DNA sequence: CCTGTGACAAATTGCCCTCAG
DNA sequence: CTGAGGGCAATTTGTCACAGG
């Protein structure tokens, strides 16, 4: 099968927020999300384990070590941003983390995420963690995850996204507001990236109004097909 | 206006090595 | 032996000048 790697639930408002975190982050960042599950009621507290780390991942220790100390550090200042419209930010972390003993780490998230990420019935993105730990662009991370929101049963799909709201929740660096850049350094990369690294065949055509190119028509199919 | 490409810069990659318990 | 450190060269990401439809 393919059903072993863990099965990575979130809901759709985390898939659409605009926030800014490296591939390292948003590999824990699945990771946090998985524990927090585990409810009877949670306070935010999560525990990182350098050892299962690299096997998950496929590096040494001291290299996976290296990875989590550095962006631990990065998430301060850190906000994350949720619509629906709607406006309210939120920080990741709200105390920095440390370690106990050697290999692991505790990490604080602000407990005002947990419903953010439980979220609402029939209302919610899915996706196994193998389909997503070969990719390295963190925006062809934000990419994956959205197409992932409107998979159907059969792993296969149609949506148009607007370019003004990619750049907006995927927080895109200034200079890809010129079409040219944003062709080149993201939409062509972010999606050859995803036809290598992922179970995903995926692709687009765009959508112009005028001389302006306005929205991206992605549709894709499950390799298993 | 729009487009693509060449050049330059600043950032991320996996990889190497030392050293402490 | 693991993992907390320091470091590196090659490749990928980010910016912007110039040329043409
Ligand atoms: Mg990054
Ligand atoms: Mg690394």
């Amino acid at each position: 099968k393919r059903k072993n790697s863990p099965r990575i639930v979130q809901s759709n408002d985390l898939t659409e927020a605009a926030y800014s975190l490296s591939r390292d982050q948003k590999r824990m960042l699945y990771l946090f999300v998985d524990q927090i599950r585990k409810s009877d009621e949670h306070d935010g507290i999560c525990e990182i384990h350098v050892a299962k780390y690299a096997e998950i991942f496929g590096l040494t220790s001291a290299e996976a070590s290296k990875d989590i100390r550095q962006a631990l550090k990065s998430f301060a200042g850190k906000e994350v941003v949720f619509y629906r419209k709607g406006y309210e930010s939120f920080p990741w972390f709200i105390k920095p983390a440390h370690s106990p003993s050697r290999g692991l780490y505790s990490v604080h998230i602000n407990p005002y995420l947990i419903p953010f990420f439980i979220g609402l019935q029939n209302r919610f993105t899915q996706f196994r963690l193998s389909e997503t730990k070969e990719i390295t662009n963190p925006y062809a991370m934000r990419l994956y995850e959205s197409l992932c929101q409107y998979r159907k049963p059969d792993g296969s799909g149609i949506v148009s996204l607007k370019i003004d709201w990619i750049i907006e929740r995927y927080q895109l660096p200034q200079s890809y507001q010129r079409m040219p850049d944003f062709r080149r350094r993201f939409l062509q990369v972010c999606v050859n990236e995803i036809n290598s690294r992922t179970p995903m065949r995926l692709s687009y055509i765009e959508k112009k109004k005028g001389r302006q190119t306005t929205h991206i028509v992605f549709s894709f199919r499950d390799i298993t097909s």
